[PDB]
DNA sequence: ATCAGAATCCCGGTGCCGAGGCCGCTCAATTGGTCGTAGACAGCTCTAGCACCGCTTAAACGCACGTACGCGCTGTCCCCCGCGTTTTAACCG
């Protein structure tokens, strides 16, 4: 979420995909985005 | 709670066949030597086993609740035991 904090006030208009906490929130996300609309995806290492 | 009585322990006596000691008579155990070799010891390599933490999530844990079944109780009936009588096949020689 730093990452992400500096992806809100350093600059914006470049969206983030982030991986977190339990299956049901990323079920929303890759849910979601499952078409592959975004700028830039926002990972850690046991995600991939 | 108690005597009648049937089974059992206890004690004294007796007869016997197996335990225990003896004596030749081996033949395998002991000794003395060799001879080759399995493993004891030192050394070297490097693999898997040890500890630990980060991080996620399927499993365990605690709890509320219902009802399925374990268990106690009762009645029934049937079948196996205790005993007498009779027969036969085990036993012993």
């Amino acid at each position: 979420s730093n990452w992400s904090s500096e992806f809100a006030k350093w600059a914006p208009t470049l969206r983030t995909i982030s991986f977190k906490g339990s299956p049901n929130e990323r079920k929303a996300k890759q849910a979601k985005i499952r078409a592959g609309e975004f700028d830039v995806v926002l990972t850690t290492f046991e995600y991939i």
